[PDB]
């Protein structure tokens, strides 16, 4: 995946999050600690929040990242899609897994009901643990891939299976 | 042959499990009816959970056939096949790779069963409801569920399971 | 695939052939009987024979096929392509088993060296045996396929490993 | 890690398959050189077989490591990872399912190897040589072969095998 697209993924509470423009920060709903009153050191007072289960949007009223350009963000996409999800490990190590995106689903998974588009990887048989599949601090990595001379955002990494072989993508 | 079992039924097909018991789709069964296989339904046990139905006669209908396992879907990364039969006399055996248990939105519609994908005509239509999904395990073979539903494109299927 | 395809696939010594047009039929060369010497009623003196290695083709002098029309036989197709395998069994049941084609390739398979593009089934992990694979007797099945509006037929079955997850088509 | 095994070698990659041992393809080794990781040849048992070799130290040159299963290659229809590194700092672990050892023309060239399909950023590119292929059995990883070769579409790679 293309460097200004990792540079849009960013360290946020209990997992990751992703600027989709200098203004709008996506994630996660439960990797937000619940406490929280101030974010990048705005009060909520000066934030619209928008939250779809485990799906959150930030609009800030101030331009926190004017580095970046606004790219598309939409609500899922096409199954047999292959996305990208763009996960940060110890180390400057950078995991763009490859997965191939199925039906919106509502499953239980471990503790949780969990509502999204699912997923497949494509890494192996192999993704029970870190080095080819997902762990729980990838929660809030986001789902990407190009369409024709475009990248697009689709969700947020909300959920994986015990066998890793299926991920949920959380979605606007 | 494992493709002697698959039996056309209703609107779509079945399988023959073992001489006694016949797996299928639940929406492919007949709605009026006095008998199945020239069996009176008073000498059948029928046991239906979701899309899953599985009938067990009283007398051997397919003396013919061994018993083989049924189980409850099978592990996330088993590549199943899908015996599919067309009227035109084609078997398409269709590879898919399994995924989790799920309610899942298939063209408007909730859909709770096992998930797969496609690997690859090439693909199922309407007419296969009730076709079984199968795969070999060391020397045996597995029965883990009935064809219930797949989406618009041809990816993503659902496995109705026990 | 089309019932025009399926009439071509002929029965023929110990396996199969297939009709390209009214005069030209093509098999396995380990299929032909050694000692034969006529051919649907045609001694060899009014059949032109080509043999490259596992790929044979029959030239008629007369339209033995004359209900049918010429289609499109190329050498091997490219890599990716998902052809069909036009197998025949025991009952007039029909098997077109897909196979995702790979590279041109040198094998030893069982008590023979083997040459032509190989490909691997798409029919389960389930391949080993009849029900989900090819067996010996359908060596000269067709391999085809559609491109845009029409049909093109590529080789003829020439062996497969003992998994049965690889097969080999001889090529023109 | 695995991924902390996968070392930049020659034109291409390595993996320590022990303190000891270090395999890579071939055709990636320098052809000028007279030591490897700061210990002269003499002290390096050096065996090549076409495109795979394997180097064993008299040192423990990787002492942190533990040794794993290294075999000739892997049953057809396992699903290897490739474990594919880039200069970037990007880890990409490429799924191929695995076929059938042969000699294969892969642009132009006879490379001898396990045949393999990618079943997809999404693909190997040259400077990818060496990297390893693994996958999970029951509770071990074994690592079965070295990548040697691509075709420009990138369905087709081949695994050079001990």
């Amino acid at each position: 995946a293309p460097p200004t697209l990792w540079s849009r993924v960013t360290k946020f509470g209990s997992g990751w999050g992703f600027w989709v423009s200098p203004t709008v920060f996506i994630t996660t709903t439960h990797v937000i600690p619940t406490s929280a009153k101030e974010f990048f050191g705005e009060p909520l007072t000066s934030i619209a929040i928008h939250r779809a289960g485990e799906f959150t949007l930030f609009r800030f009223s101030k331009k926190i990242r004017p580095d970046l350009t606004g790219m598309i963000l939409e609500e899922g996409c096409p199954e047999g899609t292959v996305c990208s999800v763009l996960i940060k490990r110890d180390s400057g190590e950078l995991l763009p897994l490859a997965v191939r995106m199925g039906a919106i689903a509502s499953m239980r998974i471990q503790g949780r009901l969990v509502h999204g588009q699912s997923g497949m990887l494509l890494t192996g048989a192999n993704a029970k643990g870190m080095d080819l599949g997902t762990i729980p601090g990838d929660c809030g990595a986001p789902y990407v891939y190009k369409r024709a001379n475009d990248w697009v955002v689709c969700g947020v990494h909300a959920a994986a299976t015990k066998s890793g072989n299926t991920v949920v993508c959380a979605v606007q």
